[PDB]
C-alpha cells in the first residue's frame, strides 16, 4: 500500500565505460525484462518506478519518465527532476548538463534540452492560453551559490509567508525555444568542470536550471498559474583513492561529499516522516534549495544513475539504497493559483 504522492525514482544504468573495460571489470547489475527491478551483485533486488538498462537511449528515458512530469506544469504544478549518483555514473549526460549548440539534433541530447523542446511544443498547442517563461541557472560550488548566467554574493533568505528567495540571482525572460536553450548553453559554459581519474569532465558543483512558468487564459488575465520547474544536475560522490585528486580538486571533492551527506540525511529523515519529525534541510545550501522538491510542494522525479561495473559495487549499492529511500518521501504538490 502506497498512500499519497511519492517522489518517483528512475534507476538508470549506463553501459561500461573505457576506464572500467581497461581495469577488467565485469557487469554486476542484471535486469528483469519488462519489470522495474534491478538485481545487484547477482543477489540483492531493488524495485523503482522505472528501470533503464544500459541499452536505454536518451529519448526513451525522456518519453517514459520525464515527459509525463513536465506535462504537469501545464496544470499549474511545480516539478523537479534531479540526477543523483557516483562520479562518472551519467548525471550530466542524462540531464544535458554539458549540452552545447554543437549537440543540436544529436539523439544523444539529454533531459534539459528535451524539456525545452517539449514546453514550446505544448505552448503552441495551447492556443487559448498565454505564457510567460523566465530562466535562472545557478551552481553550488564549495558552499557558495554562483550565477551561471553572470559572465556580488548571492544569499538565501527565507520568506516567512512561504519559500526560499535566492537574493541577487539573475533571470532572463525567454520568448522561444532557441533563446531558452541559449541560456542552457551559456550556463553550461560557466559550470565549474575539471578532470579527475574517474571523470575527465567531472562536475565540481551542483547545478540547478529553473524555468519559471506563468500561464493564463487569454479571455481572463486576472487568474493565472505560477509555478517553477527545477532541473538539477548534482555533483557526485567521489573517493580520493579513485580520483587521485589533490589540492583544489580534492577540496572540491570534500565539499561535494559533505553536501551529498546532507542530502542523504534529508532523504533518510523524510522516509519515516511523521508529526513532530525534524528534517535537516538547513544543513546545506543544496538541501535548502531542494526543500520543496523533497517533501513539499512539487511533483519530483529522481534519476538515480549507476555504473554497472563490479569495481563500483559499493558506491552503486549506496545509490540504490538512497534511491529506494527517496521513494518513501511523500510530497504535497498543489495547483499554484494566483489572482491579481
Ligand atoms: N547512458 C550513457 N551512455 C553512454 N555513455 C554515458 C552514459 N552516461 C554517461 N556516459 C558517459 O560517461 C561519462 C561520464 O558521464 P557524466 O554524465 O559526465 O558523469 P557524472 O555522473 O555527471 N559525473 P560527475 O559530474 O563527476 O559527478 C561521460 O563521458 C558520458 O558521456
Ligand atoms: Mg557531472
Amino acid at each position: 500500500e502506497v498512500k499519497g504522492i511519492p517522489v518517483r525514482v528512475a534507476l538508470r544504468c549506463r553501459p561500461l565505460v573505457s576506464k572500467e573495460i581497461k581495469e577488467g571489470c565485469q557487469t554486476c547489475l542484471s535486469f528483469v525484462p519488462g519489470e522495474p527491478q534491478v538485481v545487484v551483485g547477482n543477489d540483492k533486488s531493488f524495485t523503482y518506478d522505472f528501470v533503464f538498462d544500459p541499452s536505454t537511449e536518451q529519448e526513451e528515458v525522456f518519453n517514459t519518465a520525464v515527459a509525463p512530469l513536465i506535462k504537469g506544469v501545464f496544470k499549474g504544478y511545480n516539478a523537479t527532476v534531479l540526477a543523483y549518483g557516483q562520479t562518472g555514473s551519467g548525471k550530466t549526460y542524462s540531464m544535458g548538463g554539458a549540452y552545447t549548440a554543437e549537440q543540436e539534433h544529436d539523439s544523444a541530447i539529454g533531459v534539459i534540452p528535451r524539456v525545452i523542446q517539449l514546453l514550446f511544443k505544448e505552448i503552441n498547442k495551447k492556443s487559448d492560453f498565454e505564457f510567460t517563461l523566465k530562466v535562472s541557472y545557478l551552481e553550488i560550488y564549495n558552499e557558495e551559490i554562483l550565477d551561471l548566467l553572470c559572465s556580488t554574493q548571492i544569499n538565501i533568505r527565507e520568506d516567512p509567508k512561504e519559500g526560499i528567495k535566492i537574493v541577487g540571482l539573475t533571470e532572463k525572460t525567454v520568448l522561444v525555444a532557441s533563446d531558452t536553450v541559449s541560456c542552457l548553453e551559456q550556463g553550461n559554459n560557466s559550470r565549474t568542470v575539471a578532470s579527475t581519474a574517474m571523470n575527465s569532465q567531472s562536475s565540481r558543483s551542483h547545478a540547478i536550471f529553473t524555468i519559471s512558468i506563468e500561464q493564463r487564459k487569454k479571455n481572463d488575465k486576472n487568474s493565472s498559474f505560477r509555478s517553477k520547474l527545477h532541473l538539477v544536475d548534482l555533483a557526485g560522490s567521489e573517493r580520493q583513492k579513485k580520483t587521485k585528486a589533490e589540492g583544489d580538486r580534492l577540496r572540491e571533492g570534500i565539499n561535494i561529499n559533505r553536501g551529498l551527506l546532507c542530502l542523504g540525511n534529508v532523504i533518510s529523515a523524510l522516509g519515516d516522516d511523521k508529526k513532530g519529525n525534524f528534517v535537516p534541510y538547513r544543513d546545506s545550501k543544496l538541501t535548502r534549495l531542494l526543500q520543496d522538491s523533497l517533501g513539499g510542494n512539487s511533483h519530483t522525479l529522481m534519476i538515480a544513475c549507476v555504473s554497472p561495473a563490479d569495481s563500483n559495487l559499493e558506491e552503486t549499492l549506496n545509490t540504490l539504497r538512497y534511491a529506494d529511500r527517496a521513494r518513501k518521501i511523500k510530497n504535497k504538490p498543489i495547483i499554484n493559483h494566483h489572482h491579481h
